[PDB]
DNA sequence: CCGACCCGCATCAGC
DNA sequence: GCTGATGCGC
DNA sequence: GTCGG
Protein backbone atom coordinates (compact mmCIF):
# COMPACT_ATOMS: atom_id res chain seq x y z
CA UNK A 1 0.00 0.00 0.00
CA UNK A 2 1.04 3.70 -0.37
CA UNK A 3 3.73 4.52 2.26
CA UNK A 4 1.56 7.57 3.19
CA UNK A 5 -0.90 4.94 4.60
CA UNK A 6 0.99 3.64 7.67
CA UNK A 7 4.48 4.82 6.77
CA UNK A 8 4.85 6.89 9.92
CA UNK A 9 4.09 3.78 11.96
CA UNK A 10 6.42 1.50 10.04
CA UNK A 11 9.18 4.12 10.11
CA UNK A 12 8.75 4.31 13.88
CA UNK A 13 8.83 0.53 14.27
CA UNK A 14 11.92 0.22 12.05
CA UNK A 15 13.78 2.83 14.11
CA UNK A 16 12.76 1.02 17.30
CA UNK A 17 14.01 -2.20 15.71
CA UNK A 18 17.45 -0.77 14.84
CA UNK A 19 17.91 0.50 18.40
CA UNK A 20 17.05 -2.92 19.85
CA UNK A 21 19.61 -4.53 17.57
CA UNK A 22 22.42 -2.00 17.64
CA UNK A 23 22.12 -0.47 21.13
CA UNK A 24 20.20 -2.94 23.29
CA UNK A 25 21.75 -5.98 21.54
CA UNK A 26 18.36 -7.72 21.70
CA UNK A 27 18.15 -9.53 18.38
CA UNK A 28 14.76 -10.98 19.18
CA UNK A 29 13.17 -7.62 20.05
CA UNK A 30 14.72 -6.33 16.84
CA UNK A 31 13.11 -9.01 14.69
CA UNK A 32 9.73 -8.67 16.43
CA UNK A 33 9.64 -4.97 15.56
CA UNK A 34 10.66 -5.74 11.96
CA UNK A 35 7.94 -8.42 11.85
CA UNK A 36 5.37 -5.92 13.10
CA UNK A 37 6.56 -3.29 10.60
CA UNK A 38 6.12 -5.81 7.77
CA UNK A 39 2.60 -7.04 8.56
CA UNK A 40 1.62 -3.39 8.88
CA UNK A 41 3.34 -2.38 5.63
CA UNK A 42 1.06 -4.90 3.94
CA UNK A 43 -2.13 -3.82 5.74
CA UNK A 44 -4.19 -1.90 3.12
CA UNK A 45 -5.92 0.56 5.47
CA UNK A 46 -4.82 3.71 7.27
CA UNK A 47 -4.74 2.32 10.81
CA UNK A 48 -6.89 4.32 13.23
CA UNK A 49 -5.90 2.82 16.59
CA UNK A 50 -3.50 0.45 18.28
CA UNK A 51 -6.40 -1.92 18.90
CA UNK A 52 -6.92 -2.15 15.14
CA UNK A 53 -3.25 -3.01 14.66
CA UNK A 54 -3.20 -5.61 17.45
CA UNK A 55 -5.52 -7.77 15.35
CA UNK A 56 -2.54 -8.36 13.06
CA UNK A 57 -0.04 -11.18 13.67
CA UNK A 58 3.15 -9.78 15.15
CA UNK A 59 1.52 -6.76 16.83
CA UNK A 60 1.15 -7.13 20.61
CA UNK A 61 0.17 -4.84 23.48
CA UNK A 62 3.42 -2.81 23.52
CA UNK A 63 3.31 -1.98 19.83
CA UNK A 64 -0.44 -1.29 20.11
CA UNK A 65 0.36 1.22 22.86
CA UNK A 66 3.09 2.90 20.84
CA UNK A 67 0.76 3.17 17.83
CA UNK A 68 -1.89 4.81 20.02
CA UNK A 69 0.69 7.37 21.21
CA UNK A 70 1.95 7.92 17.69
CA UNK A 71 -1.52 8.63 16.30
CA UNK A 72 -2.51 10.97 19.12
CA UNK A 73 0.75 12.97 19.10
CA UNK A 74 2.69 12.30 15.90
CA UNK A 75 5.71 10.98 17.84
CA UNK A 76 6.98 8.55 20.50
CA UNK A 77 8.60 10.11 23.57
CA UNK A 78 10.99 7.16 23.92
CA UNK A 79 11.97 7.33 20.25
CA UNK A 80 12.42 11.11 20.52
CA UNK A 81 14.62 10.64 23.58
CA UNK A 82 16.76 7.91 22.00
CA UNK A 83 17.11 10.00 18.80
CA UNK A 84 18.73 12.90 20.71
CA UNK A 85 20.96 10.64 22.78
CA UNK A 86 24.55 11.13 21.49
CA UNK A 87 25.98 7.71 22.49
CA UNK A 88 22.94 5.79 21.21
CA UNK A 89 22.67 7.50 17.84
CA UNK A 90 26.45 7.21 17.41
CA UNK A 91 26.39 3.47 18.16
CA UNK A 92 23.44 3.11 15.85
CA UNK A 93 25.20 5.04 13.10
CA UNK A 94 28.50 3.14 13.20
CA UNK A 95 26.77 -0.18 12.58
CA UNK A 96 26.01 1.03 9.08
CA UNK A 97 29.64 0.16 8.40
CA UNK A 98 29.76 -3.44 7.20
CA UNK A 99 31.85 -5.37 9.70
CA UNK A 100 30.95 -3.02 12.57
CA UNK A 101 28.28 -4.82 14.54
CA UNK A 102 26.72 -3.75 17.84
CA UNK A 103 29.74 -4.83 19.87
CA UNK A 104 32.41 -3.03 17.82
CA UNK A 105 30.21 0.07 17.52
CA UNK A 106 29.87 0.04 21.30
CA UNK A 107 33.65 -0.21 21.85
CA UNK A 108 34.39 2.56 19.31
CA UNK A 109 31.81 4.92 20.86
CA UNK A 110 33.22 3.99 24.29
CA UNK A 111 36.60 5.33 22.97
CA UNK A 112 35.51 8.65 21.39
CA UNK A 113 35.13 7.16 17.90
CA UNK A 114 31.69 8.27 16.73
CA UNK A 115 31.87 9.31 13.09
CA UNK A 116 33.07 8.18 9.68
CA UNK A 117 35.77 10.81 10.02
CA UNK A 118 36.78 9.30 13.38
CA UNK A 119 37.01 5.90 11.72
CA UNK A 120 39.09 7.29 8.84
CA UNK A 121 41.54 8.65 11.47
CA UNK A 122 41.85 5.31 13.28
CA UNK A 123 42.56 2.72 10.53
CA UNK A 124 44.85 0.85 12.94
CA UNK A 125 41.82 -0.07 14.95
CA UNK A 126 39.71 -1.61 12.15
CA UNK A 127 39.98 -5.20 11.00
CA UNK A 128 40.14 -5.94 7.25
CA UNK A 129 36.37 -6.30 6.84
CA UNK A 130 35.68 -3.04 8.63
CA UNK A 131 38.23 -1.13 6.54
CA UNK A 132 36.49 -2.33 3.38
CA UNK A 133 33.07 -1.47 4.77
CA UNK A 134 34.39 2.00 5.51
CA UNK A 135 35.98 2.30 2.07
CA UNK A 136 32.65 1.56 0.40
CA UNK A 137 30.31 3.04 2.98
CA UNK A 138 28.30 4.97 0.42
CA UNK A 139 28.38 2.39 -2.38
CA UNK A 140 27.08 -0.37 -0.13
CA UNK A 141 23.97 1.57 0.84
CA UNK A 142 22.95 1.86 -2.84
CA UNK A 143 20.57 -0.53 -4.44
CA UNK A 144 21.48 -2.36 -7.64
CA UNK A 145 19.24 -1.79 -10.68
CA UNK A 146 18.27 -5.03 -12.41
CA UNK A 147 20.00 -4.00 -15.63
CA UNK A 148 23.23 -3.81 -13.71
CA UNK A 149 22.45 -7.15 -12.10
CA UNK A 150 22.08 -8.63 -15.58
CA UNK A 151 25.41 -7.08 -16.61
CA UNK A 152 26.88 -8.61 -13.46
CA UNK A 153 25.22 -11.97 -14.18
CA UNK A 154 26.66 -11.95 -17.72
CA UNK A 155 30.20 -11.53 -16.39
CA UNK A 156 29.84 -14.15 -13.64
CA UNK A 157 28.31 -16.83 -15.88
CA UNK A 158 30.92 -16.20 -18.59
CA UNK A 159 33.96 -16.37 -16.35
CA UNK A 160 32.62 -19.40 -14.46
CA UNK A 161 32.16 -21.31 -17.72
CA UNK A 162 35.62 -20.19 -18.92
CA UNK A 163 37.12 -21.83 -15.83
CA UNK A 164 35.27 -25.10 -16.30
CA UNK A 165 32.32 -25.68 -18.62
CA UNK A 166 30.98 -28.23 -16.11
CA UNK A 167 30.40 -25.70 -13.30
CA UNK A 168 26.81 -24.66 -12.68
CA UNK A 169 26.15 -21.20 -11.31
CA UNK A 170 22.80 -19.66 -10.41
CA UNK A 171 22.30 -16.02 -9.32
CA UNK A 172 19.60 -16.52 -6.67
CA UNK A 173 17.95 -13.88 -4.43
CA UNK A 174 15.09 -11.48 -5.22
CA UNK A 175 16.83 -10.93 -8.58
CA UNK A 176 15.88 -14.49 -9.60
CA UNK A 177 12.28 -13.81 -8.56
CA UNK A 178 12.28 -10.95 -11.10
CA UNK A 179 12.90 -8.01 -8.77
CA UNK A 180 13.60 -4.65 -10.41
CA UNK A 181 16.52 -4.03 -8.01
CA UNK A 182 18.74 -5.90 -5.56
CA UNK A 183 20.90 -5.16 -2.54
CA UNK A 184 23.71 -7.58 -3.38
CA UNK A 185 24.54 -10.50 -5.66
CA UNK A 186 24.17 -14.04 -4.31
CA UNK A 187 25.79 -16.69 -6.52
CA UNK A 188 25.26 -20.40 -5.87
CA UNK A 189 27.92 -22.60 -7.42
CA UNK A 190 28.43 -26.32 -7.83
CA UNK A 191 30.42 -28.89 -9.80
CA UNK A 192 29.72 -32.61 -10.39
CA UNK A 193 33.05 -33.54 -8.79
CA UNK A 194 31.87 -32.12 -5.43
CA UNK A 195 29.23 -34.06 -3.50
CA UNK A 196 28.29 -34.79 0.10
CA UNK A 197 30.43 -37.95 0.03
CA UNK A 198 33.39 -36.63 -2.00
CA UNK A 199 38.30 -30.53 -4.70
CA UNK A 200 39.52 -27.80 -2.25
CA UNK A 201 40.06 -25.30 -5.13
CA UNK A 202 36.68 -25.36 -6.91
CA UNK A 203 35.67 -22.09 -5.26
CA UNK A 204 39.19 -20.62 -5.42
CA UNK A 205 39.53 -21.04 -9.21
CA UNK A 206 36.30 -19.10 -9.78
CA UNK A 207 37.21 -16.30 -7.36
CA UNK A 208 40.65 -16.15 -8.96
CA UNK A 209 39.31 -15.77 -12.49
CA UNK A 210 36.82 -13.13 -11.38
CA UNK A 211 39.72 -11.21 -9.86
CA UNK A 212 41.85 -11.65 -12.96
CA UNK A 213 39.28 -9.86 -15.14
CA UNK A 214 39.02 -7.17 -12.44
CA UNK A 215 35.37 -7.86 -11.64
CA UNK A 216 36.02 -8.88 -8.02
CA UNK A 217 37.81 -5.93 -6.39
CA UNK A 218 38.05 -6.91 -2.69
CA UNK A 219 37.61 -9.90 -0.36
CA UNK A 220 35.65 -9.75 2.88
CA UNK A 221 36.17 -13.42 3.70
CA UNK A 222 36.97 -16.53 1.70
CA UNK A 223 37.15 -20.21 2.60
CA UNK A 224 36.54 -23.60 0.93
CA UNK A 225 32.78 -23.06 0.39
CA UNK A 226 31.92 -19.40 1.05
CA UNK A 227 33.27 -16.20 -0.52
CA UNK A 228 32.08 -12.73 0.56
CA UNK A 229 33.54 -9.78 -1.29
CA UNK A 230 33.18 -6.74 -3.49
CA UNK A 231 32.74 -6.36 -7.23
CA UNK A 232 32.27 -3.61 -9.82
CA UNK A 233 31.07 -3.35 -13.40
CA UNK A 234 33.75 -2.08 -15.81
CA UNK A 235 33.69 1.64 -16.57
CA UNK A 236 32.40 2.82 -19.95
CA UNK A 237 35.92 4.35 -20.35
CA UNK A 238 34.41 7.85 -20.29
CA UNK A 239 31.23 7.49 -18.21
CA UNK A 240 31.05 7.71 -14.43
CA UNK A 241 32.29 4.51 -12.81
CA UNK A 242 29.70 2.18 -11.39
CA UNK A 243 29.42 1.83 -7.61
CA UNK A 244 31.13 -1.13 -5.92
CA UNK A 245 28.71 -3.91 -4.96
CA UNK A 246 28.54 -6.76 -2.50
CA UNK A 247 28.77 -10.28 -3.90
CA UNK A 248 28.64 -13.63 -2.12
CA UNK A 249 29.59 -16.90 -3.81
CA UNK A 250 28.69 -20.26 -2.23
CA UNK A 251 29.95 -23.65 -3.36
CA UNK A 252 27.37 -26.34 -2.55
CA UNK A 253 27.52 -30.13 -3.06
CA UNK A 254 25.82 -31.16 -6.32
CA UNK A 255 23.33 -33.37 -4.47
CA UNK A 256 22.25 -30.37 -2.35
CA UNK A 257 22.47 -27.73 -5.06
CA UNK A 258 18.85 -27.45 -6.07
CA UNK A 259 17.72 -27.52 -2.43
CA UNK A 260 20.12 -24.63 -1.93
CA UNK A 261 18.83 -22.82 -5.02
CA UNK A 262 15.25 -23.21 -3.79
CA UNK A 263 16.14 -21.80 -0.36
CA UNK A 264 18.27 -18.87 -1.47
CA UNK A 265 15.69 -17.92 -4.10
CA UNK A 266 12.98 -17.50 -1.46
CA UNK A 267 11.05 -15.45 -0.66
CA UNK A 268 11.25 -16.02 3.08
CA UNK A 269 7.44 -16.21 3.25
CA UNK A 270 7.42 -18.58 0.31
CA UNK A 271 9.96 -20.90 1.95
CA UNK A 272 7.89 -20.96 5.13
CA UNK A 273 4.75 -21.94 3.22
CA UNK A 274 6.60 -24.59 1.19
CA UNK A 275 8.17 -26.08 4.33
CA UNK A 276 4.83 -25.95 6.15
CA UNK A 277 3.14 -27.80 3.30
CA UNK A 278 5.91 -30.39 3.08
CA UNK A 279 5.43 -31.44 6.73
CA UNK A 280 1.69 -32.03 6.05
CA UNK A 281 2.76 -34.46 3.27
CA UNK A 282 5.30 -36.34 5.46
CA UNK A 283 8.44 -34.50 4.29
CA UNK A 284 10.96 -32.15 5.87
CA UNK A 285 12.76 -29.49 3.80
CA UNK A 286 15.83 -27.53 4.91
CA UNK A 287 18.36 -25.59 2.84
CA UNK A 288 20.36 -28.80 2.13
CA UNK A 289 17.99 -31.74 1.71
CA UNK A 290 14.45 -33.06 1.59
CA UNK A 291 13.96 -36.10 3.84
CA UNK A 292 10.92 -38.33 4.49
CA UNK A 293 9.33 -38.56 7.95
CA UNK A 294 8.32 -41.75 9.70
CA UNK A 295 4.96 -42.16 11.48
CA UNK A 296 6.88 -41.39 14.69
CA UNK A 297 8.51 -38.27 13.18
CA UNK A 298 11.99 -39.76 12.57
CA UNK A 299 13.54 -38.35 9.40
CA UNK A 300 14.86 -40.83 6.87
CA UNK A 301 17.63 -40.45 4.36
CA UNK A 302 17.74 -37.41 2.05
CA UNK A 303 15.93 -38.10 -1.22
CA UNK A 304 17.58 -37.71 -4.65
CA UNK A 305 17.15 -34.16 -5.96
CA UNK A 306 18.31 -33.32 -9.52
CA UNK A 307 16.20 -30.19 -10.12
CA UNK A 308 14.01 -27.69 -8.30
CA UNK A 309 10.94 -29.46 -9.81
CA UNK A 310 11.90 -32.75 -8.09
CA UNK A 311 11.39 -30.96 -4.73
CA UNK A 312 7.94 -29.90 -5.89
CA UNK A 313 7.17 -33.42 -7.19
CA UNK A 314 7.97 -34.95 -3.78
CA UNK A 315 5.49 -32.73 -1.91
CA UNK A 316 2.78 -32.99 -4.60
CA UNK A 317 3.02 -29.31 -5.67
CA UNK A 318 2.86 -27.70 -9.12
CA UNK A 319 6.29 -26.20 -9.91
CA UNK A 320 6.15 -22.44 -9.18
CA UNK A 321 8.30 -20.21 -11.42
CA UNK A 322 10.59 -18.01 -9.29
CA UNK A 323 8.52 -15.01 -10.42
CA UNK A 324 5.54 -16.45 -8.53
CA UNK A 325 7.40 -17.23 -5.30
CA UNK A 326 6.51 -13.94 -3.61
CA UNK A 327 4.59 -16.10 -1.08
C1' DC B 1 4.88 -18.47 33.06
C1' DC B 2 8.40 -18.82 30.30
C1' DG B 3 11.31 -20.58 26.38
C1' DA B 4 11.68 -20.01 21.24
C1' DC B 5 12.51 -16.81 18.00
C1' DC B 6 17.34 -20.03 11.44
C1' DC B 7 26.16 -21.47 10.08
C1' DG B 8 31.01 -20.17 7.43
C1' DC B 9 34.61 -17.41 8.20
C1' DA B 10 37.73 -14.02 10.86
C1' DT B 11 39.34 -13.20 15.10
C1' DC B 12 39.75 -13.49 19.89
C1' DA B 13 40.00 -15.96 24.68
C1' DG B 14 41.73 -19.42 26.74
C1' DC B 15 44.70 -22.80 27.30
C1' DG C 1 50.54 -23.77 18.89
C1' DC C 2 45.44 -25.87 19.22
C1' DT C 3 40.50 -25.69 20.39
C1' DG C 4 36.43 -23.43 21.32
C1' DA C 5 33.77 -18.96 21.79
C1' DT C 6 32.08 -14.89 19.88
C1' DG C 7 31.07 -11.27 16.44
C1' DC C 8 29.33 -10.56 12.11
C1' DG C 9 26.61 -10.94 8.06
C1' DC C 10 23.86 -13.62 5.82
C1' DG D 1 8.55 -7.76 21.70
C1' DT D 2 5.16 -11.47 20.37
C1' DC D 3 3.57 -15.84 20.42
C1' DG D 4 1.96 -20.13 22.20
C1' DG D 5 2.63 -24.74 24.84
NA1 LIG E 1 -1.64 -9.48 17.47
NA1 LIG F 1 27.55 -3.20 10.45
NA1 LIG G 1 35.48 -27.92 -20.96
Amino acid sequence: PQETLNGGITDMLTELANFEKNVSQAIHKYNAYRKAASVIAKYPHKIKSGAEAKKLPGVGTKIAEKIDEFLATGKLRKLEKIRQDDTSSSINFLTRVSGIGPSAARKFVDEGIKTLEDLRKNEDKLNHHQRIGLKYFGDFEKRIPREEMLQMQDIVLNEVKKVDSEYIATVCGSFRRGAESSGDMDVLLTHPSFTSESQPKLLHQVVEQLQKVHFITDTLSKGETKFMGVCQLPSKNDEKEYPHRRIDIRLIPKDQYYCGVLYFTGSDIFNKNMRAHALEKGFTINEYTIRPLGVTGVAGEPLPVDSEKDIFDYIQWKYREPKDRSE
